[PDB]
């Protein structure tokens, strides 16, 4: 059984929390405390690989799931343009830890049941292209993108090492 390590980063109230729990505990929470940051565990079979998959929820230890983490879910809110305009840091913040600019990542547009989006799938398309990342949207509500977004992750992970 192969372990993958994955960061989930982005703006806080994007859903990074709601985005986990729903994958590992298959349920929606509509308040987990903001700063609690935890690895969380499950086994999942992709592509008939039986996977560990290893989920850093970052919130604000840190450090090595940066560093030794394979692949990273940089969220935006498609409700909240600041969310959005954050993505750029991030992004930088991963290519600055492993530099370079071939780590697996996925652009997560979260809360896409809300309607009245603000930042566009259009807009998410246009960066996740100039990042050369794929661009998924979801729902942590709805489980609408849910496994595909840590998939496509790990898919990636695989298409690079
Ligand atoms: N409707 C809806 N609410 C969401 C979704 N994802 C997160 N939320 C809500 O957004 C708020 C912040 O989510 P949270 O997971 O705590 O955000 P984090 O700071 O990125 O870890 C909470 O009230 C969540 O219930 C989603 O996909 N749909
Ligand atoms: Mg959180």
């Amino acid at each position: 059984m192969t372990e993958y390590k994955l960061v989930v980063v982005g703006a806080d109230g994007v859903g990074k929390s709601a985005l986990t729990i729903q994958l590992i505990q298959n349920h929606f929470v509509d308040e987990y405390d903001p700063t609690i940051e935890d690895s969380y565990r499950k086994q999942v079979e992709i592509d008939g690989e039986t996977c560990l998959l290893d989920i850093l929820d970052t919130a604000g230890m840190r450090d090595q799931y940066m560093r030794t983490g394979e692949g990273f879910l940089c969220v935006f809110a498609i409700n909240n343009t600041k969310s959005f305009e954050d993505i750029h840091h991030y992004r930088e913040q991963i290519k600055r830890v492993k530099d370079s600019e071939d780590v697996p990542m996925v652009l997560v547009g979260n809360k896409c049941d809300l309607p009245s989006r603000t930042v566009d799938t259009k807009q998410a398309q246009d960066l996740a292209r100039s990042y050369g990342i794929p661009f998924i949207e979801t729902s942590a509500k709805t489980r609408q993108g849910v496994d595909d977004a840590f998939y496509t992750l790990v898919r990636e992970i695989r298409k690079h090492k």
